[PDB]
Formats: C-alpha cells, structure tokens, sequence
C-alpha cells in the first residue's frame, strides 16, 4: 500500500559538457548547470510488462497503464509518489517497475531516453528518490533584423512583418503545447519562453514588429542552411513597403530600410 516518492530533476549543462551519473540516494543541486522548466513526462507502469520476463524487458511501455504524468517546475523538478508494489498481467503482487518517458523536451535540448526502474529503490536521507535524466543541448540559431528609415538611417519602431520559407508557408509561434500565444515588438526569446515554431497560412502567421530599437527577429531556428523571407506586412505610414528580405538563420544582425514615400508638387 506504500509509496515512494521519486523526485525527478531536470538539468541542463553547456554543450560540451556531460554530467557524471548520480545514483538515486544522492540529492544533487546541479552545480554548473541550468534547471530545465517546463519539460513534459509521462511515468508507466511497466511492471506486467517487466515480469512477464524480467530477463527479456527493455523498456516497451506498450499497453502500460500510464501511472502519472508531470511537467517540471521552476527548479527543474516533479515529484511524483508511487505506489512500490503493483501486480503483473496474472494479478499477482510484484515489486513494481515505472518508466519515465520525456514526451516534451525544453526549446534548444534532445530529448533523453527512457528509463526504468524496480521499486521500492533506494532513497536519499529525505527518504525520496532522485533521478536525473540528462538532457543535451542541441545548437540552435537565430536571426535579427533592425529596421531603418533609408533616408535618415536612424531606427524605425513599429513596422510589421511576417516570414515565410520556401514553400510558402508562413511562421507562427506557439507554446510547448501548440497553444497560440500573444507576441509583441523586438526580438523574440523562443529558447526561454519555451515556444515553438511552426508553419502555416499566411493569415495565421505571427507577426513580427521593429521595436523602439528597430528590432525584430527571434531565436530558436532549427539550422543555419534553410532559407525564409521577412515579408514587410505593416508598413509605417509615410513609408514604401520594404523589399522582401531572404535569409538564413545565422546569428546575424542586418538593417532592413524603409524609404520614405515621395511627395512630388
């Protein structure tokens, strides 16, 4: 009837750098590293999978009952108390074996492999379990633009744009959950606010808007190889619609002008 809680942490380290393995009774802080917010898990209960052959198990989660789901919090954590003993597909009583399977990394990390383990495990002097999935930062890229009156040169807040790639689809942010989300003026920081990009009609699309600095663009591109195009979509009154602007991902800044609209007597 008992449980035990298993407290999983989710930390993220610089991207050469890989964690030495903590074991389940060591309450580890991390040191040198980011706890990782916002990270979905799903926790299943493999233990009929696990006893009908304990010797052939490794790691199917088919037809398991899920035993929790969880997101990690700010410190990188969920906590989560199961139950230490569970029946096998016959009904009879076992140690009881869960997996823990990332459905949803981090913005800018791989998603790590699944694990298991048999209950009741060892625990830390707190009496909880700590596992530490390890999560690799992959290489991401970004892009800013800064927008400027081409006559005075100086930065033009307020223009509106929207990015397409080459098959004519359109860039529309979301959160980790697919969910639209209000984006507003300059730069958009995907890899902290946790987003995602994604592709769809151009009257779905984000829009993109120059800052009080000129600024726009954002983080979280895929690669530096793809090619997209910043559409001008708002233009500033007084303004010509700027030239369509191709680019790659490459953490590049570059100026994007707008010339004044002439006026002739």
């Amino acid at each position: 009837t008992t449980t035990q809680n298993v407290v999983l942490t989710k930390y993220g380290f610089d991207k050469d750098v890989t964690a030495i393995d903590r074991a389940t009774d060591q309450i580890w802080t991390g040191d040198g590293a980011k706890p990782l917010q916002g990270v979905d898990f799903t926790i299943y209960n493999v233990t009929a999978n696990y006893w009908a052959s304990p010797k052939d198990y490794k790691g199917s989660f088919d037809s398991a009952p899920v035993a929790a789901t969880g997101t990690t919090n700010d410190k990188g954590q969920l906590t989560q108390a199961l139950p230490i003993q569970s029946k096998d597909a016959s009904g009879k009583t076992r140690a009881a074996v869960y997996l823990f399977h990332e459905t949803n990394p981090r913005a800018g990390y791989n998603t790590s492999a699944d694990f298991w383990l048999t209950l009741p495990a060892k625990a830390a002097a707190d009496g909880n379990v700590y596992v530490y999935p390890k999560n690799v930062q992959k290489t991401t890229y970004e892009r800013t633009f800064v927008k400027k009156d081409a006559e005075t040169k100086e930065v033009l807040e307020g223009a509106g744009f929207k990015i397409s790639n080459s098959d004519g689809k359109f860039l529309k942010l979301t959160d980790k959950d697919g969910q639209s989300v209000s984006i507003g003026e300059g730069f958009i920081d995907v890899l902290a606010n946790n987003y995602r990009l994604t592709w769809v009609a151009e009257s779905d699309a984000t829009v993109f808007t120059s800052d009080k600095s000129g600024k726009f663009g954002l983080n979280g591109f895929a690669d530096n190889t793809t090619t997209y195009t910043a559409v001008e979509t708002n233009v500033p009154d007084g303004y010509d619609a700027a030239a369509n602007t191709d680019f790659k991902a490459d953490n590049s800044s570059s100026d994007i002008l707008d010339a004044p609209s002439g006026i002739l007597p």
